[PDB]
């Protein structure tokens, strides 16, 4: 539709409530970023539908979130033409679509405390190693190898782009990554031709996309927070059932402190994330501007 063709280019686009339109929205973004003659369409469509099937009906880390995160990546890539290679752009959009595959609405910390079998298999970045494993499993289904026209070397290359990008959505990793990037910026040593540096920038891009609810317009941001807390509070209930006091953010008894919690997150995570991103990629400034506006809104709630 014309309104979507126009507004999909905005960083603060919302993908709407019609689920059956989201696959086509993703294909549109893939074709604009990577070209039409670079995925076989029927195979891409089959892949997308299997990815959708492997997302769960949870409040926040669901299929809608996957496509939303992919859209943020599309907007970053569209506004930074010439920086990322064709393979990187394909890899990143696919990584975003797949990055929360099979998410149950629980953190890595909860999996560890539960003694879930995934935590024995993957001791660090547990869910994220699982998300990548699931991505590979879907790619290996008959007729689902969207990368079948790549050489073996390019296939290995894009799967590694995807693995690194999915792992980078473990927010635990963000703090250290952003610290290193900020030092590289301050000292003028960031080198986008250096693969280690380049991987870090991509990781920050993945964080920025994953957190992008705080870069929407206030009505969208506020509504999305309801879904984020529905998951967090259910996890806190589950902590209590294990006999463990949950942290305030997961404890529904502490919900009156939501605005203070939001301030904490914007100050410690979101504003620094988008500030560092804008320093490296100036055209991403609208994400930072929107984030600052939402911080002001939470401050107003407190007032
Ligand atoms: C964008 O979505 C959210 C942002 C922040 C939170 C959040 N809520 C609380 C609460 C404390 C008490 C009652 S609620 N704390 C946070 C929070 C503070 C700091 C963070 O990272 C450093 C991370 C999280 C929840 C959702
Ligand atoms: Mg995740
Ligand atoms: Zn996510």
């Amino acid at each position: 539709p014309a309104r979507i063709c126009r507004d999909i280019e905005l960083f603060h686009f919302d993908i709407g409530p019609f689920e059956n339109m989201w696959p086509g929205i993703f294909v549109y973004m893939i074709h604009r970023s990577c070209g039409t003659s670079c995925f076989e369409l029927e195979k891409l469509c089959r892949f997308i539908m299997s990815v959708k099937k492997n997302y769960r009906r949870v409040p926040y880390h669901n299929w809608k979130h996957a496509v939303t995160v992919a859209h943020c990546m599309y907007a970053i890539l569209q506004n930074n033409n010439g920086l990322f290679t064709d393979l990187e752009r394909k890899g990143l959009l696919i990584a975003c679509l797949c990055h929360d595959l099979d998410h149950r609405g629980f953190s890595n910390s909860y999996l560890q405390k539960f003694d879930h079998p995934l935590a024995a298999l993957y001791s660090t970045s547990t869910m994220e190693q699982h998300h990548f494993s699931q991505t590979v499993s879907i790619l290996q289904l008959e007729g689902h190898n969207i990368f079948s026209t790549l050489s073996s070397s390019e296939y290995e290359q894009v799967l590694e782009i995807i693995r690194k990008a999915i792992i980078a959505t473990d927010l635990a990793l963000y703090f250290g990554n952003r610290k290193q990037l900020e030092e590289m910026y301050q000292t003028g040593s960031l080198n986008l031709h250096n693969q280690s540096h380049r991987d870090r920038v991509i990781g920050l891009m993945m964080t920025a996309c994953d957190l992008c609810s705080v870069t929407k317009l206030w009505p969208v941001t506020k509504l999305t927070a309801n879904d984020i807390y529905a998951e967090f509070w259910a996890e806190g209930d589950e902590m209590k059932k294990l006999g463990i006091q949950p942290i305030p953010m997961m404890d529904r008894d502490k919900r009156d402190e939501v605005p203070q919690g939001q301030l904490g997150f914007y100050n410690a995570v979101a504003i620094p994330c988008y500030t560092t991103l804008t320093q490296i990629l100036p055209p991403t400034e609208p994400l930072l501007k929107a984030c600052r506006d939402n911080l002001n809104q939470w401050e107003k709630v407190i007032r």
